[PDB]
DNA sequence: CTGGGACCATGGTCCCAG
DNA sequence: CTGGGACCATGGTCCCAG
């Protein structure tokens, strides 16, 4: 398939050109329910290097992107940098993968974990 | 005596103005070694938020304040929030000294955290 | 000039064993 | 109780190589 990055991209586009921001249009357009396109498209929203942890874009599911372009709304600085460092271990041969990434992404804003 | 953090400031500042930024005339100066100046600078630099976490500025080492400033270089942010993170710690009255805080602080960048 | 690596003695702490 | 050995991170200093 597709993976929801992609989607995401596209959707966003349609989104404001296409149909002026009006996502029950694009949705209707699109034939699918509403949660899709926002899940999607918020998952196009997170920064390139994040979609890069993962060896195929089609690793990050819509619904885990969603709930990271959310958790990380304001904070897209702390995200990016947290990814690099993710980077920088897979860079020094660790090996991690998909539900373990968006773990580790998340464990930042946690008091717990981090 | 003083903390690493404040002397950091002030080597800091005499290198801006009163040296043109040159550590070496910085560090004749004072008559000390450049590494000194480098290390307690470096811990000037770190967000206060951080120096917030020790009792008293002095328990954080010019040594440790330098190795806390190199490991999150670029990564100011991450290193905030780690901090605000040990402030709640702290906050709910857990506790924990100097050493800890450190490690605390840096354990983000290592994958212990699963391995 | 500058940062880094190799070193150094120190204050200090643990803990073992008389 | 007491001394001593094993350690420790620190402030510092040298000196090499960009």
């Amino acid at each position: 398939p597709t993976s929801a990055y992609e989607r995401g991209q596209r959707y966003a586009s349609r989104l404001q050109n296409e149909f002026a921001g009006n996502i029950s249009a694009l949705a209707d357009a699109e034939n699918i329910s509403r949660k899709i396109i926002t899940r999607c498209i918020n998952t196009a929203k997170l920064p390139k290097s994040v979609v890069a942890l993962f060896s195929h874009p089609g690793e990050l599911s819509a619904r885990s992107g969603d709930a990271l372009q959310k958790a990380f709304t304001d904070k897209e600085e702390l995200l990016k940098q947290q990814a690099s460092n993710l980077h920088e271990q897979k860079k020094a041969g660790v090996i991690f993968e998909a539900d373990e990434v968006i773990t580790l992404l998340t464990s930042v804003l946690k008091t717990s974990s981090a």
